[PDB]
């Protein structure tokens, strides 16, 4: 037998609370989509040897380590995982957390265990700052996690904390039946030390900017999703993309390759709103005229301003498993 | 037969978005408690004449009008409602909405109808600004509604809007198993035109203040509730009570009678946090030392600084109905 697992990608709108005086830090607004997706089959390894196929080396080593640990934890068989459809690594799709939880849950099912995904996340050391991928793995839809309570020492040295349980979702909603335009831009994958050094230049952000981001997320995005108000939703997405303090810093860190696409989407009458997922290269867009947006993205792809584009829709469930032979 | 309905009071922490440039207006953070409570019995009026007992005149006239309308709407019998336990009127307990929805739903049950409470609210003209009482009637617990999308004209004349469907809850959580100390202060019930004139002096509030209130609510109160973090919860409640721009204006409008109690609660080591519900007179407090807080409130009541006090707990369900004879 095999356990077949499917999971959605995570698209992130913004991180919220990154100032040096707030009661809490982090917080992520995010949604789940069908494409790109993860599709993987977990079965007993014939030779009793853990085996991983169909991912980049970093994720494959990490899946092997996860399977060797869960094998010891649940006293299960050595597993092979064949990843038939991989989430693109370090592209703004939340691939590591989404894949570790999907495969872990699947191996869990193979072991006759039904794991808590927040616990599995903890066990595999995921969602230290973000609860987005962890929550969407469980629920799908649109979600905002409440990040982490800040300690009394926080105001003194905000840089030590900002950088064991993943934040639970303070908002979880079904995403309306609106199509999502995914835009794969030209974008570098960021340099670990270049990134840490970049983050320590931008953060802590002004307190007022944390507050405005909470306001745009909780009193902009989230009610628009809940009330299925397309115009309200797009107004909030654009306010985040084009005015969000931390988002602006992410766009500038990625540079012209992403900025040119966001400005093109804003300019285009076929694109009602557009966003950068994390630091990309994945951007995502909303349109009440997808026929027009298709034609717009096809020309950007021809010109070589983007590498690729596709329409997808929200996943309002999270991961799914089937037994197959 | 009779339908016996019980419903919790609504305690309000703060209104959120009351500036002249925000994507949305209003928004309420609130919770449901057992005491004060509503307890009412709805039966067929023997003489075929609508009858209301056990409330103040304003609410009684309004319940009669509601029963005469729902009678016509659902083609039901003339009802009598005996309100055995009334929510105190205009005291910060959300009595009108809570009572209209409880009695309407009960009469509904008498008519063999199961009404949508948001629709019933609309029908009876409730939750024009607040969704707090409407949502807590349905769910109980702790909730934050997302208020109302602001029109394009809003930025021009914010005063026209600020002042048909009630806002749905963007956050709904179970309240943890913490006791709530209710403090009934000396407080005037506000003058309709004194209030409208007061509101037009304070609102619109600065944009930065709207943003900080969203931040304290969504990235303060709500995650603390979700994670059952008492110290985090109290830190957020106090930040709202003592620094909330709009809350400060409500305290100053009510004056010394409420301000003296809030300052006493803040000063008291037995009171970890305290809040004013709307403009009161009801305040409410949290304590990890309720034995000490009991002794503190007993002395304030003896001295005559408060009229009354009681402990209660959260109601995590909303209204409940039973059939009785
Ligand atoms: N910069 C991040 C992250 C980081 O990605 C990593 C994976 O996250 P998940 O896939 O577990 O959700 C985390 O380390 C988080 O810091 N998330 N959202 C953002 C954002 O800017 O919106
Ligand atoms: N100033 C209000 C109101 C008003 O009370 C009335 C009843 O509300 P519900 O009982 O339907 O929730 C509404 O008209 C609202 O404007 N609510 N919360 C507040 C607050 O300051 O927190
Ligand atoms: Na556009
Ligand atoms: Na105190």
């Amino acid at each position: 037998g095999a356990v077949r697992v499917s999971a959605p990608a995570r698209l992130s709108f913004t991180a919220i609370s990154l100032d040096g005086s707030s009661l809490r830090r982090n917080g992520i607004a995010a949604m789940a989509v069908d494409r790109p997706g993860l599709t993987a089959e977990v079965r007993e390894a014939a030779d009793g040897i853990v085996a991983v196929t169909g991912t980049a080396e970093e994720t494959a080593r990490e899946l092997a380590a996860a399977l060797e640990a869960l094998r010891k934890l649940w006293d299960g068989p050595a597993a092979r995982v064949d990843v038939l459809e991989a989430l693109p690594q370090h592209s703004g799709f939340g691939s590591k957390t989404s894949t570790l939880l999907a495969v872990g849950h699947a191996y869990g099912r193979l072991c006759g265990v039904e794991p808590d995904l927040r616990e599995l996340a903890r066990t595999l050391g995921r969602g230290r700052t973000s609860g987005a991928s962890t929550g969407l793995s469980a629920y799908g839809g649109f979600l905002v996690d409440g990040g982490h309570v800040n300690p009394p020492d926080f105001a003194e040295a905000p840089q030590k904390y900002l950088r064991v349980a993943p934040p639970k979702p303070v908002v979880r909603l079904d995403f309306p039946d609106w199509p999502v335009l995914v835009l794969l831009t030209h974008g570098r994958h960021l340099g670990g030390q270049e990134e840490l050094e970049w983050f320590h230049s931008v953060a802590p952000i002004p307190a007022e900017e944390s507050w405005r981001t909470s306001h745009l997320v909780f009193m902009g995005l989230a009610p628009a999703v809940l009330e299925q108000d397309f115009d309200a939703f797009c107004a909030a997405v654009n306010e985040i993309t084009f005015t969000g303090h931390f988002k602006q810093a992410q766009i500038a860190f990625q540079g012209d390759a992403v900025a040119d696409v966001l400005e093109a989407g804003r300019a285009a009458p076929s694109v009602d709103a557009i966003a950068l997922s994390v630091t990309g290269p994945a951007c995502f867009a909303f349109t009440k005229r997808p026929e027009d947006a298709e034609r717009w993205a096809w020309e950007l792809k021809n010109r070589g301003l983007i590498r690729d584009f596709w329409f997808t829709r929200a996943n309002n469930q999270g991961l799914a498993t089937t037994v197959v032979s």
